[PDB]
DNA sequence: TTATTTGTATCGATCACTATAAATTT
DNA sequence: AAATTTATAGTGATCGATACAAATAA
C-alpha cells in the first residue's frame, strides 16, 4: 500500500537519544515524536506504546552500545585487562560527544512514579548483566591461570561494576576524561 | 495572628523527602505528596511556595538529617584512610537498612528528566561535587597529619572513592545484599595509595 | 474587623493515546 | 479500485498550581 515515510532504525535512534537525555519518563511524545519526525499514530503503529518504543529502543543502544562490551574482554589476554580495557573504552565513550554522556542503563530510570516500574525492573536486570560479563571474564581469567582460584568473582565483578555505574554518574556531571581515567587507573590498583 | 496550621511543617517536610526518596523529583506526583504529607494542596503551596521549592527544602532537610553522619564519621577518624572507610561502611549500612529507602537522595532523585527541572537537576549536582569535596578535605587533614604524603592528588583520590560511592546507591538500588557491598567497599580501600 | 488556614472544586496545560479520513500506494 | 500509512484533531486523565469561601484565630 502506501510507502512508510520514515526509517524505523533511524526514528528508533532518535527515540533512543531523547531517552539518554531526558530518561524514560522525562520523555514526552511531544519531544519524542519531534525527534523522531513521525505523528503520533506513526510511533504508535510501529512500536505499540511509549514502553515498547523504550524497550525496543533499548535493545537498540544494547546491541550497539553493550557488544563491544564482551568484544574488548575476551579480546584481551588477561582479565586483568580485559577490565582496564573496558574500562577505559567506556570512559572514552563517556566523555566524547557522539553520544550523551553516561550510560542509558543507568541514567534512563532509576527512581519514578509506580506505574514505570516494568521500565524501571528491565534496566535493573541488565546491570546485573553487566556483573555477569565481568563475573564471566574473571571465570576464563581463573582458567586461563592469570587469576587465583580462590578469588571472590562475585566480589570482584560486583566492585568494577559498581565503578562501572558510578562513572555515569560521574561523566553525567561532566568530569572531565582526564580525571575519570585516573579513577580507572586507581580502581585496578585493587586488583589481587 | 489568625487561624493556627493544623499540621507539623517539620513532620509534613519529612513525608515529603521520603516520597522524592523513592519517587525522585518529577516522579512525586503532586497527589502523591499531599497524600503522605496529609495535607492539601492549597496549604502546601503556603508552607512552601513550590514543587521545586519544596524538593530544594526537603533536599536541605535530608542532608541534614540523613548525611549528617558523613562529617562526623570522616572527621572522628584518627586518619584519613579510616574515615573513607568508615563512611563507606556506615553509608552500606544505610544504604540497606530495612527502616530507610535504599540508595542515596541525592544521586537517585534526578539523575535525567524534563528540561523543566534542571535547576533541580544542577542542585542534585552540585551536592554530588560537595561529596567530592568533602572525601578532599579529609585527605587534606591527612596530610598535614601525617598518615597521607604530602604530594598525594587530594582530587584523583577523592574523585574515585566518590565514583564508588555513587554506584553504592545504583546497587542499593538494584537490592545487592549488604554483605556484597562491604565486599566491595573492603575492596575499594584495596586500591588506596 | 482583620489575618491566616482550611477543604472544595477547578483551573489551563500537558500527559499518553486514538478515531477518522485523506493521501499515496500496488 | 484495495491496501496502508499519513496527518489532523481530538480523547479522558492527570500534571502543577489556585480562586474562593467557610473556619478560626488575635
Amino acid at each position: 500500500g502506501r510507502p512508510r515515510a520514515f526509517d524505523r532504525d533511524t526514528a528508533l535512534q532518535r527515540a533512543m537519544d531523547v531517552f539518554w537525555v531526558r530518561g524514560y519518563e522525562g520523555a514526552s511524545l511531544a519531544a519524542l515524536t519531534e525527534a523522531m519526525e513521525i505523528r503520533p499514530p506513526s510511533l504508535y503503529a510501529a512500536f505499540g506504546s511509549k514502553e515498547g518504543l523504550f524497550r525496543e529502543a533499548l535493545a537498540h543502544y544494547l546491541g550497539q552500545h553493550g557488544r563491544y562490551r564482551r568484544d574488548v574482554l575476551d579480546g584481551a589476554p588477561s582479565a586483568r585487562e580485559g577490565v582496564a580495557e573496558l574500562l577505559r573504552e567506556t570512559v572514552a565513550r563517556f566523555t566524547s560527544d557522539e553520544f550523551p554522556r553516561g550510560s542509558l542503563v543507568v541514567l534512563a530510570a532509576l527512581t519514578g512514579t509506580p506505574e514505570s516500574e516494568a521500565v524501571r525492573d528491565a534496566l535493573s536486570a541488565e546491570r546485573g548483566e553487566s556483573i555477569r560479563l565481568f563475573r564471566e571474564r574473571m571465570r576464563r581469567g581463573i582458567a586461563d591461570g592469570d587469576l587465583a582460584a580462590d578469588t571472590d568473582m562475585e566480589e570482584l565483578a560486583t566492585f568494577y561494576a559498581t565503578v562501572l555505574f558510578g562513572l555515569s554518574v560521574q561523566a553525567k556531571d561532566r568530569v572531565p576524561r582526564e580525571r575519570l581515567l585516573a579513577v580507572v587507573e586507581r580502581a585496578l590498583r585493587a586488583w589481587p
